[PDB]
């Protein structure tokens, strides 16, 4: 079958796309791997919460995995499942995993919501080709509103048990001279105070978030996904993978899609073709597919820097033992409300989060997640062996954002005589986790692989929309940036092209 677009995946470069071509009445089909989550399951609820993981936790794994930081806590919990269609995919390349989401709006569902625009003037470093300004002034606030993006009352914040671990670090902070700032949001924070008044289901204070979030979380599928198939220009087809694309003789695109069930078997391979192909399957799935193609030789004019420019958005995981007349909490919100923002744009930048604990008792532990800027990139390189492009990045490549995340950490241990927890993340002494990461970023680099909109170099109505597109670090997190671009993108490439 034909249909004159198609959208590759339904994260956040896909629905933004999705929702502009079907207000523009072009008739889209998105092609989404993972499930559409709305099916009670077997307690109940459409997502495992994190103190009681089970199949729908992970994509084809057999033993759920803790939460990274917390394997000391919540190891206990873990159990063997069928590999199954879950929500979270952490996918293994030879040093590095990479954590992204698997269902109808991506990494929109396991996420946690902090909704950030980057520093202008480093948007402006890292992006020069693009106008700042319609970026700044339009496309952001664009985002930001049909995300949903909302800020936390800041009386309720300074009260709630659900965020004493975010004071303490806070108050440990500023004892070094550091500053915080609050995150927005795409988690409801009128719907979360009333979880802490016991009127509404939990769920950010029920533990939950990075298998999904059964209340409060307003992820894509209910933002731009629900506006996209409102338009009634839009269809969205679940566990469909896309495992080829070629150019056909008269300029359009032809894909091999698999369709599997929820346990993983093959039902049906199916071809489907189009006038205007649209990638959004991340900066892991597109990059892969158009490496594939290259080296294939069914896209054979694409060029050397598909695959190119890879980085882990700086991410680097650390935490500090607090004293013992500082306790975090045995209750944390799962949603992370604050920052520390020590960020220059030189390469001592770093933005932190002040990430949460699901102990559920009191360990003393704050946990963070460093954002830094480190030049190293890596590169998607296919094997034609497995089929697969595999990410030649290497641990030591993260060398200078531990460096920078350690010093600034030092400066808070310094400040306060505290040391770091060094048994978090393996029994061997680590205090920095350095080989995940939750924010991929670049493979498909705007202006490098693509024109300064997405258009892939080498081909004409052919595009790709998200975190491949990034240069590897925006120094925020990320998801804000990928909608703003999609934004500015698809209605450039609607205006001019469709
Ligand atoms: C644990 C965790 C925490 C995070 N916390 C935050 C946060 O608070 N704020 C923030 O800004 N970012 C956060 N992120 C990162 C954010 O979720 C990520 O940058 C975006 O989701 C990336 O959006 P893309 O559109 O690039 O991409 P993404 O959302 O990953 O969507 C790609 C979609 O394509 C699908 N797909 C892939 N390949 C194929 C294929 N071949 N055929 C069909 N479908 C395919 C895939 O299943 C998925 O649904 C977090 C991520 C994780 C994993």
């Amino acid at each position: 079958g034909y249909v004159p677009a198609v959208v590759i995946g339904t994260g956040y470069g896909a629905a933004v796309s999705a929702l502009r071509l079907g207000e523009a009445g072009v008739q889209t089909l998105m092609l989404e791997m993972g499930q559409l989550w709305n099916q009670p399951g077997p307690d109940g609820n459409i997502f495992c919460g994190m103190l009681n993981p089970d199949k729908r936790s992970s994509w084809f794994k057999n033993r759920t995995e803790a939460p990274l930081g917390s394997f000391l806590w919540l190891d206990v919990v873990n159990r063997n499942i069928d590999p199954y269609a879950g929500v979270l995919d952490r996918v293994n390349y030879d040093q590095m995993s990479v954590y992204v989401g698997r269902g109808v709006g991506g990494g929109s569902l396991v996420n946690g919501g902090m909704a950030v625009e980057p520093k202008r003037s480093y948007f402006e470093e890292i992006l020069p080709r693009v106008d700042s300004s319609e970026m700044y002034d339009r496309y952001f606030p664009r985002a930001n509103s049909m995300l949903r993006v909302n800020h936390i009352d800041t009386k309720w914040f300074e009260d709630t048990e659900w965020y004493k671990f975010a004071r303490v670090s806070r108050e440990q902070a500023g004892k070094a001279g550091l500053g915080t700032v609050f995150v927005p949001n795409v988690y409801d924070f009128g719907y979360m105070q009333r979880e802490a008044a016991g009127e509404v289901p939990k769920s950010a204070l029920a533990t939950e978030v990075i298998y999904g979030n059964n209340h409060g979380k307003q992820s894509l599928d209910k933002t731009y996904l629900a506006a996209a198939l409102g338009t009634g220009k839009v269809t969205i087809q679940t566990l469909h993978q896309v495992k080829t694309i070629r150019q056909t003789k008269d300029g359009g695109y032809a894909l091999t899609v698999e369709q599997k069930d929820t346990d993983g078997k093959l039902l049906a391979t199916k071809e489907i073709s189009c006038r205007y192909l649209f990638l959004g399957a991340g900066s892991l799935g597109s990059t892969e597919l158009l490496v594939r193609a290259r080296d294939t030789g069914t896209l054979p004019n694409l060029n050397s820097e598909v695959g190119a420019g890879w980085g882990p958005n700086g991410n680097i995981m650390t935490a500090r033992a607090n004293h013992m007349w500082n306790p975090t909490g045995a209750h944390q919100s799962s949603i992370p409300a604050l920052g520390i923002d020590a960020w220059d744009n030189s390469d001592s930048s770093v933005f932190a989060e002040i990430a949460p604990m699901p102990a559920g008792l009191e360990t003393w532990v704050s946990l963070y997640l460093a954002i830094t800027k480190n030049p190293q990139r890596g590169t998607f390189v296919y094997d034609a062996a497995t089929d697969r492009a595999k990410l030649n990045w290497t641990r030591d490549q993260n060398a200078p954002a531990v460096n920078a995340a350690k010093a600034l950490f030092d400066r808070i241990n310094k400040a306060n005589g505290t040391i770091y927890r060094y048994d978090l993340f393996g029994t061997q002494l680590k205090a920095f986790a350095d080989d995940f990461c939750y924010h991929p970023l670049g493979g498909c680099v705007l202006g490098k692989a693509t024109d300064d909109y997405g258009r892939v170099a080498g081909y004409k109505n052919l595009y790709v929309t998200d975190g491949s597109l990034i240069p590897g670090s925006v120094g925020v997190n990320p998801f804000v940036t990928i909608t703003a671009l999609a934004e500015r993108n698809v209605e450039r490439i609607i205006k001019q092209d469709v």
